């Protein structure tokens, strides 16, 4: 047993806060929900606190908690996310959009009190102003995946490769080539898991009485084995 693990047998409130700056568009997005590792499910609604959000908001799912996962028993000595709770730990992408831009992120992942925190700083380089990310050309929703998780034992952590394919109107495809790497917060003892994957589904929504550019996210993440 892990540390992290009786924080998460319960339904847990989220807190998501994103700076961003794409090209030089500031932006903010700040969420709010819950999750419940229980069913690998989470909940959440995310609004663009300074106006139109300058990038299309399936561009950002990856970005704003795999603490959530369901890992099931036999692999509950794989899952580094809860073990590094309540210190936390980091979670580092870079995101290549082929033939556009890439987002650099440094998120800090922990409790703050009650509540599981998700603090990002995003930054986006070398996008065409008038493609298919900063034009808005992106159609809103996504796809299942599945991820392997790799050990990195050189940094007492988790590592990952893996491809998001976002729609373009046009009925072409967006790949987004992830690189991640995620280390716990400080001097903190954590699971050094085997490699697995984890299956993802995420459904993105509208409040429709909710005017400001914002969206719902109810996403469901469960360690699916070793292999498959």
């Amino acid at each position: 047993v892990s540390k992290g693990e009786e924080l998460f047998t319960g339904v847990v409130p989220i807190l998501v806060e994103l700076d961003g700056d794409v090209n030089g568009h500031k932006f903010s997005v700040s969420g709010e929900g819950e999750g419940d590792a229980t069913y690998g499910k989470l909940t959440l609604k995310f609004i663009c606190t300074t106006g139109k959000l300058p990038v299309p908001w399936p561009t950002l799912v990856t970005t704003l908690v795999l603490c959530f996962s369901r890992y099931p028993d036999h692999m509950k000595q794989h899952d580094f996310f809860k073990s590094a709770m309540p210190e936390g730990y980091v979670q580092e992408r870079t995101i290549f959009f082929k033939d556009d831009g890439n987002y650099k992120t440094r998120a800090e992942v922990k409790f703050e009190g009650d509540t599981l925190v998700n603090r990002i700083e995003l930054k986006g380089i070398d996008f065409k102003e008038d493609g298919n990310i900063l034009g808005h050309k992106l159609e809103y929703n996504y796809n299942s995946h599945n991820v392997y998780i790799m050990a990195d034992k050189q940094k007492n952590g988790i590592k990952s490769n893996f491809k998001i394919r976002h729609n373009i109107e046009d009925g072409s495809v967006q790949l987004a080539d992830h690189y991640q790497q995620n280390t716990p917060i400080g001097d903190g003892p954590v699971l050094l898991p085997d490699n697995h994957y984890l299956s993802t589904q995420s459904k993105l929504s509208k409040d429709p009485n909710e005017k400001r550019d914002h969206m719902v996210l109810l996403e469901f993440v469960t360690a699916a084995g070793i292999t498959l």
